[PDB]
């Protein structure tokens, strides 16, 4: 309906894997414009703030060390009903109960190395692409 | 022989139809690595310090014309012989001749828009690269 | 007595007089943080975004000109009661009727041409600062 | 009379103790223009890779972690006779050494934090700017 943004990270294992143009193209594909992208390679620092709010969660420590153990790109999509429409192609959080030609169940190996992140609500979405977008780097389509 | 590295721009075209994702996934099957990415609108003075070069020739005028009229995805690609095998899988300059299977072939519509660039010497991708981007920003390949 | 944020730019009257120092200074004496900065030439898209609320005003275009003339500086200044203290320090807008000792009292040449913006209130402030930072580039002191 | 580029960096002391508009104001004073300029927070990895020149030698680590005690601005100045110019300025690199009137003797603690880097000659200054700025990211002057 309302046309919508949300981030995109492909997670260092789908980089170091070199699936990064698969990943962006089922996105296109499925109609979501890349309106922003840049490859980051997060220090601890950056990736605790991206999660803070799971600071005090005990799963943070791995996450932290998995999304700082390579290069990500992070990108925002933009799109009717984009948040939601990225979750469907992106798939479960588990790859064996991903659903068949989604992002998880094509490119995931396990919980913790699944591919691919997307931001869960329209409130996230705000939050996340603020924290590694200025929106003067966001680029609206002009052709 | 060396691993070498090169400079990628998806153009305004393929941006604007959506071909990012598979212009990608043509490098990293050929076994060129993305390690530096970032989409830019660029302003005509951008354009035109990229492409000084040119500055006397007939087509600059449109060239500076197309690569300002929406935005673009910049790239450093990795690999074994990167600058001529990044050449070859773009194909010819002009769509036309261009092979089969390469991106000029498959993506361009004319000479002028021509889906993406790639630098044609070592000498060009060294300073096409730090045209654009600060060795800093740069992402080896960890893990 | 809260710790809020706040966007300057030194702008590019400031820049090309060579003032930025001179400017800095102010601000730090005055016990605000400088926690992200950096020199742009902004495009005429660049600027045209940052005044959006303008763009129906007859002097748009005069002050979309002045701010692509030439290079400026863009900052987050962090500190109590950031956005009030920010401007009795810049002053007013007018050079004409600024208090001895603030920053368009001794840098502005005219109304147009006043050296320093400052964000006006907490709700542009975050606008602002949003505008031209990335969270993720913004640093936080930690010494 | 050479028109040349330098890197400018003022550590994380000299930035901690809100110093960095003072420090700049001797630039300018000196009639060197500020044409980049950055705040970042290094990780140990980027200023491993401005300092791997030193790697093999026994004062990097605690060259690495003084750096990356804290925020840093990194600067690009340019001027007539700039690489030296700026280290006349900056002083001897020890700061109980360093002539008055120069920013180590007047906001040095001791060698270890020395208050601001600064380019030794003018090959390596090309190189440390290209590490930490894209060639597009300077601003030339034009007003
Ligand atoms: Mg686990
Ligand atoms: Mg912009
Ligand atoms: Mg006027
Ligand atoms: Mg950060
Ligand atoms: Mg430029």
């Amino acid at each position: 309906m309302a046309i919508e943004r949300t981030l995109s990270i492909v997670k260092p294992d789908a980089v170091s894997k070199n699936h990064i143009g698969e990943i962006f193209a089922r996105f296109e594909k499925a109609g979501l414009k890349i309106v922003a992208t840049k490859m980051k390679h997060l220090s601890q620092a950056d990736a605790e703030g991206f999660y803070a709010e799971h600071k005090e969660r005990g799963f943070f420590g791995d996450l932290v060390a998995f999304m700082t153990s390579g290069p990500v790109v992070v990108s925002v999509l933009e799109g009717e009903n984009a948040v939601l429409a990225h979750r469907e192609i992106l798939g479960a959080t588990n790859p064996k109960e991903a659903a068949p030609g989604t992002i998880r169940a094509d490119f995931a190996v396990s919980i913790d190395e699944n591919a691919a992140h997307g931001s869960d609500s329209v409130a996230s979405a705000e939050r996340e692409i603020a924290y590694f977008f200025a929106d003067n780097e966001i680029c609206p389509r002009t052709r």
